[PDB]
């Protein structure tokens, strides 16, 4: 749908319904240590002032981390959220696309950590995200 | 005005409406210099696929709120604000309800705000704070 | 000595000997939801430049959200280590002293996470920490 | 020079072995405009009562290399640079030997440069990162 990871029979929430779908995040890579995804930017990702809005920022870097850890860990019997997201924004975003490239720099039993990239059309840094994600036993 | 956004502009780029803002239902509640809050109430579109509130749901209620706190005050100064740090953290997830936040002001430096965000759920818990750090800078 | 909890019979650094000792950390008061430290001013807790070391707050943000931690969760069997500390710096101090209070605003199962605010002798706030604190069964 | 920090001035207000950084004895190895490194020895001083390696320290170390880092390149042109937010995730202990930072500049605009520091053991294992924003303004 977007691409993510298919890892269950069912799923509370059909992707075009998510936020997710909603605003257009797309996964393109994923492996264990690296996964990236991108969106169109439309009016949908933006905010009053025609800028993408930061929050969309955030957004599509939690996804990313937080699938991509769920990639891995789901099939052994772990849930994965993310527990804290630091974005920071260095350059805004008026129009084209978003690109996010999310690189996993720790994972431990309990916790995974990836630093997300998140570029323009241009290849700029626009923002950085940390995720930091948290992985637990099902219930 | 349509989600109760600062009225500080005659025009606006994007309507409310279009925006990500209104398209997941955030609307401001109450709105002073140290002090303002906001809410959505939860729907799919606020979800991500197993059936929570998604974590960027909260960090943009939080961008939002916190931000646009700040150019109330400072557009009519002739300043934008836009933000330089979003820091959430996740305490306890939201199924269904609404995500009530309120941005308390700690500190309004010449170039810098900084406001603490709370995301709570209908049962008052802390589900999520945010520290948002607010860039004030003078328009192009 | 720096008035640290006393939770066990044996400590592997005296306090005199710690970063906390060296730089001159006190707790002063402490209860499971809050507590507070200070520190006098000196060149030790300085930069080349005169200024406080940003490090400085860090350090203490750090100290006194752990050890507010291991204060309840030692006796349970617990571990308790900072997992994140994130802090933000609004003014400078040059002299006098360094207050800290620490508010629990979460306690988690696996996480406590308190709020720091560090302040100088006119009681501004000068910086601020986010204290996540990982709570694991000892080894 | 001390702890090998970089000589913009020609005097400063705190030597080197008395401030923290010389306390706990950091020193700074390789030093360019977008990477810089230090080390530590690590010693009682630089470990809290649990007898592992302060969280602390690894936020000072990054906070030192990463603000002098900006310092080297601003300071002539009449700027000064002081960190505004030092964000540091622990992954793994450090009991002794040393600890290596490596400060990787990720963005340099015109009142914030951004650095990203990795905090590594002898073995060579990531311990700790810090994200560090440095706000560059001119001096008073
Ligand atoms: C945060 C925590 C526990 C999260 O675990 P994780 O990310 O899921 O990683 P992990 O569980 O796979 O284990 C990584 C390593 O952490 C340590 N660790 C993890 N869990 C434990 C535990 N229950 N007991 C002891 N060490 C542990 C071990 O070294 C472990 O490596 P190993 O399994 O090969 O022996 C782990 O990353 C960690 O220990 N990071 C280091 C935390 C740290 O050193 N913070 C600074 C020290 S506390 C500050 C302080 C200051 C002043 C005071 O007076 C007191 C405290
Ligand atoms: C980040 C910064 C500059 C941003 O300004 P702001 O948030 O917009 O607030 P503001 O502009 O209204 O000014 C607040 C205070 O900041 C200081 N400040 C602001 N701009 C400047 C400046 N250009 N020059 C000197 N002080 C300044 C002043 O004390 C000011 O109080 P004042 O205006 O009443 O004199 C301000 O919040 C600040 O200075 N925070 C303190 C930063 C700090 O002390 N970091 C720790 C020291 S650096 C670590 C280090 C370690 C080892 C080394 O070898 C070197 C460095
Ligand atoms: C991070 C975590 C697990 C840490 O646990 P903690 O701080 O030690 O707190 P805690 O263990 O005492 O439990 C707090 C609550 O978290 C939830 N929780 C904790 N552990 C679990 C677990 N193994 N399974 C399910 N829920 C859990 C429960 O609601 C629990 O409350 P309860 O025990 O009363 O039922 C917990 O604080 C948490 O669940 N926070 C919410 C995390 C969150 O919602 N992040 C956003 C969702 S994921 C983003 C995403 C975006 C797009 C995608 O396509 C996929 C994911
Ligand atoms: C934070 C800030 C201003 C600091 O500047 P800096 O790090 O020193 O970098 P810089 O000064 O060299 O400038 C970098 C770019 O920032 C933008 N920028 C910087 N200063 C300004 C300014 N005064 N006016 C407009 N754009 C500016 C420009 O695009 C600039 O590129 P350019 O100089 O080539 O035109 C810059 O990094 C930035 O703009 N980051 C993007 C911030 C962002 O886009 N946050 C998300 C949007 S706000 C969320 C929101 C949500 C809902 C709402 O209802 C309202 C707001």
């Amino acid at each position: 749908g977007g691409n993510l990871p298919d890892v269950a029979s069912h799923y509370p929430v059909a992707y075009e319904q998510t936020l997710d779908g909603t605003v257009g995040f797309v996964i393109d890579e994923m492996t264990p240590e690296r996964a990236t995804a991108s969106v169109e930017v439309t009016d949908t990702l933006r905010q009053r002032w025609g800028l993408v809005h930061g929050g969309a920022y955030c957004a599509l870097a939690e996804m990313l981390a937080t699938e991509a850890t769920v990639a891995v860990v789901h099939e052994k019997g772990m849930m994965a959220v993310g527990q804290s997201n630091h974005t920071s924004f260095f350059r805004p975003v008026k129009e084209g696309h978003v690109r996010a490239e999310a690189v996993r720099i720790h994972a431990g039993s309990t916790t995974w950590f990836w630093d997300v990239s998140l570029r323009d059309d241009a290849g700029r840094l626009c923002a950085v995200s940390s995720m930091s994600i948290a992985v637990r036993p099902r219930r």
